[PDB]
């Protein structure tokens, strides 16, 4: 299967597959069953901001999610990503709905990776930033129901013209260029990702969430990965 590392913004508690009994943030290493979670006080209809950081020295993947005027939620997990991921990856956003639903709207997305070697003055680096998505976004790969360009946003999951989210939807967006997270002469490797998002539901119980992920470069939406599997995983193992 694909190899997946993800930070999940999980809006629906599937306690049968180990979710806590509340909306939560989590760190997913090759399984939808988060290695670590923290409670997340999601705010229906408000614009949130997620931040993800990691470096190869501390080997700690951390995330922070916040809304204006509110405390933030944070979660961290010790993992060496060079032991999980291949040396070339793609980075992306994914989201899903099931029998419960929500908008999975991305308003902005930025990423920076750096490989610093022991050569004097020798950094390799990639940075992108989207504050405005367009209809024909050639530096993104859209998969499943993902679309760009309406209100300059990336709608990861399906929404009607009148703007109501649809259930049983799944969509991802990957940056077009492969990213290099390891090289043999690297003395420090780091990445960071930020995204702003607007999850809205007509319903008291929204589902299913949004994830930032890192994958093998050929990664595709697994079969049956609507709902609780967040467009990331083929099953709940
Ligand atoms: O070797 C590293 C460089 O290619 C970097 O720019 C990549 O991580 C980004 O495409
Ligand atoms: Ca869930
Ligand atoms: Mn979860």
């Amino acid at each position: 299967a694909d190899t997946i590392v993800a930070v999940e913004l999980d809006t629906y508690p599937n306690t049968d597959i180990g979710d806590p009994s509340y909306p939560h943030i989590g760190i997913d290493i090759k399984s939808v069953r988060s290695k670590k979670t923290a409670k997340w006080n999601m705010q229906n209809g408000k614009v949130g901001t997620a931040h993800i950081i990691y470096n190869s020295v501390d080997k700690r993947l951390s995330a922070v999610v916040s809304y204006p005027n509110a405390d933030s939620a944070t979660v961290s997990y010790d993992v060496d990503l060079d032991n999980v991921l291949p040396e070339w990856v793609r980075v992306g956003l994914s989201a899903s709905t099931g029998l419960y639903k929500e908008t999975n709207t991305i308003l902005s997305w930025s990423f920076t990776s750096k490989l610093k070697s022991n050569s004097t003055h020798e950094t390799n680096a990639l940075h992108f930033m989207f504050n405005q998505f367009s209809k024909d976004q050639k530096d993104l790969i859209l998969q499943g129901d993902a679309t760009t360009g309406t209100d300059g946003n990336l709608e990861l999951t399906r929404v009607s013209s009148n703007g109501s989210p649809q259930g049983s939807s799944v969509g991802r967006a990957l940056f077009y260029a492969p990213v290099h997270i390891w090289e043999s002469s690297a003395v420090v490797a780091s990445f960071e990702a930020t995204f702003t998002f607007l999850i809205k539901s007509p319903d008291s119980h929204p589902a299913d969430g949004i994830a930032f992920f890192i994958s093998n470069i050929d990664s595709s939406i697994p079969s049956g990965s609507t709902g609780r599997l967040l467009g990331l995983f083929p099953d709940a193992n």
